[PDB]
């Protein structure tokens, strides 16, 4: 009655945490490629295609957060019935997050589509950037269930510890979007708005094979049938407490960033920004296997969670901090080595212009915050898994509106450190961050040990 | 005996044999759905009188495959019976009776059609640049039918011995092949439009080289296939007929209906109602194939199971393929429907785009409907053939097209004033008919086949 995936999830904590991890750094790899991919086509389609996607990108940002919300959300409450071996319970949230991204997916569409133009033309954007943004939204808006649909039936794959299956989901999807992108875009003469086209035919092939996995063949460890489902406000809130905040986090992040943006226009000016752009997207090198670490550590400690074994819980936790935190050494010491040539794909690449000088010094001193990630990141993963979402956004919040904000302005404003002062703001405040979230999801589990006894 | 993994999954369960002969043919068709859609855009690139002449053509190819394709499916039933049957000397002498049929057949209509092709188009067509070149076309196509009816028997000896994973070799080939000299033939060697009928007769001959080595060559197949000590028979020549011939003519009642759908369009939406369904007919005829597999497969696998006189097992097969084909047609209608403008942008880039793509749209809203009432007329008319009863399917056919589709889309245009919304649901309306009278016929058919 037993799944390859529910006895990877229950087993050992750290052969859990390790092969639930793998799947999804390949997972959101082929993803990341995808996105890389795609900024280049449309970087040759000329500046109003450009500012059309850029439009219409916070939008779509907007809709990730929500999807991937409530598959998180998902993820976590199924991860807990299981580790609690209720399996009925399972169900009925798998049954109800299916339901939920039927609502939220309708929801979405019905609410932007009407107010997509009014929102494009607050830029003070005018022409045709606007009405290509317009043409791009309705077709993502279009199939907004099915990316929410995709991302609740990841989240159900993942909380059963088939990994497997959802690294397959995605690296479908992206690998067929990477395919059908210069095809829809140039081949076909579609332009910009090809890119939206291959993107929802990619999301349309992969919600088929998930709907096939989940209603045919139905070889899930959970059952899911219009019969187990009693509606309850119980699972409803339980996933909510940690979908909600998952997106509110998205958001967190989402406005450092703009922060962090206008500290290094006072410190560097317009090409200040440029060089900090390059930087982090740099970085994700090393992020991407962190999130990928994040989805299992959730997934470990919800299971040892509804057990009932916080010492497992412990483990787990501890030991994804362990390995995520070596592989970011790695990866660091490795930007760090070679940063010349890094940053020189990038700055030759345009020879008109030239910020190398200080990529390659920024490539120096931010890579650092890599290694004090995993610190937020998994205490992070394991609020979620735990499902206190609230917590987990409270330290988002902490660690970017509160210490790397404050401390890249504070060092641009009251010091001679200049633009270099925005990434030592940002690793100092990630250092300090670090130190609470480990203390604190530290201080989370051992309250547990005093409750279960 | 030594037997062979195709005749091995027609002797064993009939769900997965089902399966494994239908996902062959779906995926054969599909990459000559990628060949024929490639040769659209090329022909498309030579202006409106080459892209008029393929029309003009294309039921004359139609006419060719008819019976081509009958003549396979005849086949087929028939070798899938006898093996069924354990009757391997039958089967063997089915396969060479076919064969030399395919002879007889394909010379027969390169010598009646050719004489009688230049006459025929300029009759009704008068003349022009694409009265020529569609004349042109016939005539290199017409003078290779031959080599289309001896594919297609070749492929119905392949398919009837469980084979489809060859059957399904040889499409891929010849279409990948006619994928790569189509460009060559139109524009390198500047043939123009005439170029296709080269690249693909070309193509067509190279497949028949495959299929007489595997059969003549290697004899690698399960059935035997030899000159040595044959003797006609009236008995295997009916078996193949029985089948085979409605199995052209229900094509042929298809098309005299297609030619009355086309003109209650002219009555419902002008003469942009010709380009209007004949897009629509365009795009289901690409929502057909999943529907097309699990039909072909079905024949050979009810038809294995009539040879084992085992009902049950054909009853098995017959309503398995319905409900994969139902579930397979829920997900095409569903995308073409809730993702339908997108699809109707694809064939309309031409002036006065509104009228015909906005109706389409319309029609991409309702029409797919039928897609989801199909499987269940058409595995009945394919578990007909499977135990040999043609007629039978060809009378469902006929029940269908000429009768439920023209009478009811007829009264919908001359008796109500929706006009081309009134169309569709016309053809919807006798589709649902159809499929639930043909349904209900075939379960007393194999009702009846229980009895004495
Ligand atoms: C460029 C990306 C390469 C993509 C292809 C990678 C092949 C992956 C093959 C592994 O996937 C196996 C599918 O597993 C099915 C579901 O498994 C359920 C969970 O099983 C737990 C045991 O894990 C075994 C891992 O091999
Ligand atoms: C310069 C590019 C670097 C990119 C980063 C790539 C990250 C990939 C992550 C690879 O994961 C390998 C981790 O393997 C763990 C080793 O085995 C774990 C041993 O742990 C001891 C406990 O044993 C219990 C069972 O694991
Ligand atoms: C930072 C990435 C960590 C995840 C990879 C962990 C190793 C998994 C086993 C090997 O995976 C191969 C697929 O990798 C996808 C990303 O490939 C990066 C290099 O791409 C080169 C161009 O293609
Ligand atoms: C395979 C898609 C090809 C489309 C090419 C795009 C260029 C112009 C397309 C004009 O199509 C008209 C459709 O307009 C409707 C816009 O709705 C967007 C979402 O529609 C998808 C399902 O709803
Ligand atoms: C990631 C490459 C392919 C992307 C599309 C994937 C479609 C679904 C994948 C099919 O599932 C394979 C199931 O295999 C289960 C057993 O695999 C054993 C391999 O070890
Ligand atoms: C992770 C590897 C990504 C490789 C690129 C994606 C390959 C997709 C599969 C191949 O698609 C073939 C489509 O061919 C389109 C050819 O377009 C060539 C003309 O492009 C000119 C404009 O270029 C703009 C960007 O510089
Ligand atoms: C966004 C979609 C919401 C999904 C809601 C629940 C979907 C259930 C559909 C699949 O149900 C499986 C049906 O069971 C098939 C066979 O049942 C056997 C009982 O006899
Ligand atoms: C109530 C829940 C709503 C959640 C909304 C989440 C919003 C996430 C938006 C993410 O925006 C990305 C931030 O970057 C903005 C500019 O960056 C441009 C880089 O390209
Ligand atoms: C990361 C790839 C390294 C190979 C490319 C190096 C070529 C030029 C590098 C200049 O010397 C680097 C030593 O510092
Ligand atoms: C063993 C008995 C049969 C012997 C072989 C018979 C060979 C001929 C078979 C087909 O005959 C048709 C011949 O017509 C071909 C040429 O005519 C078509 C010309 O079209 C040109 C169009 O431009
Ligand atoms: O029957 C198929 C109908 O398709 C319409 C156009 O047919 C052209 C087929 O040519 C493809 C190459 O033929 C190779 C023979 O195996
Ligand atoms: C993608 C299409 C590529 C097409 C390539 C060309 C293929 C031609 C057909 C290949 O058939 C392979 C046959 O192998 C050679 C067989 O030689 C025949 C001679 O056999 C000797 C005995 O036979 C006597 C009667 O001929
Ligand atoms: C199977 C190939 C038969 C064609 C051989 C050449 C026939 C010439 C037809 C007329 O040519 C059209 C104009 O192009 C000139 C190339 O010759
Ligand atoms: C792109 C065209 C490639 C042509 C290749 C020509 C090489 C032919 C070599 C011999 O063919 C291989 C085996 O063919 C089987 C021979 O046995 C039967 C001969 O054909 C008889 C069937 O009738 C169909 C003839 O067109
Ligand atoms: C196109 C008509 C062909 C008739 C079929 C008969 C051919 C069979 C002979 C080929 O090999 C026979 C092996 O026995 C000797
Ligand atoms: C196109 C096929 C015509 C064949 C008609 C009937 C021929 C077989 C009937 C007689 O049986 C033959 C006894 O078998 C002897 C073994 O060798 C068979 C070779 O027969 C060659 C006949 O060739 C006729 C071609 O015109
Ligand atoms: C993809 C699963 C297909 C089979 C589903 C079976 C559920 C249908 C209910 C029972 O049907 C009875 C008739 O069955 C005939 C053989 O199938
Ligand atoms: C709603 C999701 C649709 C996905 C595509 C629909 C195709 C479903 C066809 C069902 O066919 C099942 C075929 O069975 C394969 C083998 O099953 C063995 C099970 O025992
Ligand atoms: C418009 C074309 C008509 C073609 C012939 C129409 C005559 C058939 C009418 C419908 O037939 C229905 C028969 O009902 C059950 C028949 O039982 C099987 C008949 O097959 C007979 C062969 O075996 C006889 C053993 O009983
Ligand atoms: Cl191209
Ligand atoms: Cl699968």
């Amino acid at each position: 009655k037993t799944t390859k995936g529910v006895q990877l999830l229950r087993g050992d904590p750290k052969k859990a945490i390790v092969r639930l991890s793998i799947p999804m750094m390949i997972g959101m790899s082929v993803q990341t490629l995808y996105n890389l991919a795609d900024g280049i086509w449309v970087s040759g389609l000329g500046p109003e295609s450009l500012a059309a996607v850029g439009l219409f990108f916070p939008v779509f940002m907007g809709i990730i957060a929500l999807a991937a919300g409530l598959g998180v959300g998902t993820s976590s409450a199924i991860a807990r019935r299981i580790g609690a071996r209720d399996k009925e319970g399972a169900d009925n949230v798998a049954v109800h997050s299916l339901i939920l991204s039927l609502i939220l997916g309708v929801t979405i569409t019905i609410t932007m589509l009407p107010a997509i133009d009014s929102l494009f033309r607050s830029m003070g954007a005018k022409g045709e950037a606007v009405e290509l943004a317009i043409e791009y939204a309705r077709v993502l808006l279009a199939g907004a269930f099915i990316i929410v649909f995709n991302n609740v039936g990841n989240g159900i794959l993942r909380g059963e510890g088939d990994a497997n299956r959802a690294m397959l989901a995605m690296v479908l999807g992206s690998g067929l979007n990477i395919v059908l992108d210069p095809i829809f875009i140039y081949t076909l003469g579609f332009g910009v708005v090809g890119a939206a086209y291959a993107t929802l035919l990619s999301m349309v092939v992969t919600s088929l094979f998930i709907a096939y996995w989940l209603f045919v063949k139905r070889d899930t460890y959970v059952d899911i049938t219009l019969r187990d489902f009693s509606p309850s406000r119980e699972i409803l809130k339980d996933i909510l407490r940690v979908g909600l905040p998952s997106s509110l986090s998205q958001l967190s992040m989402s406005i450092a960033m703009f922060f962090l943006n206008s500290v290094a226009i006072t410190a560097g000016g317009e090409n200040g920004v440029a060089v900090f752009t390059s930087a982090w997207r740099i970085t994700m090198l090393g992020i991407v296997p962190i999130l990928g670490m994040a989805t299992a550590t959730t997934s470990v400690t919800g299971a040892a969670y509804g057990e009932r074994n916080v010492e497992k819980l412990e483990t787990a936790y501890l030991y994804a901090i362990k390995i995520a935190f070596m592989i970011e050494l790695a990866v660091v010491a490795f930007i760090m080595l070679f940063a010349p040539q890094v940053a020189y794909l990038f700055t030759y690449s345009e020879s008109a212009q030239v910020i190398k000088g200080d990529l390659i010094s920024a490539l120096r001193t931010l890579p650092v915050f890599l290694v004090l990630t995993p610190f937020g990141m998994m205490t992070s993963a394991m609020f979620q898994g735990i499902g206190e979402g609230e917590k987990s956004l409270i330290l988002t919040i902490f660690r970017t509106l509160v210490m790397q904000v404050g401390f890249a302005y504070i060092f641009v404003h009251y010091t001679t450190l200049g633009l270099r002062g925005v990434w030592i703001g940002i690793v100092i405040g990630n250092m300090v961050a670090a130190i609470v979230g480990f203390l604190w999801g530290r201080m989370r589990i051992s309250a547990l040990k005093k409750t279960s006894a």
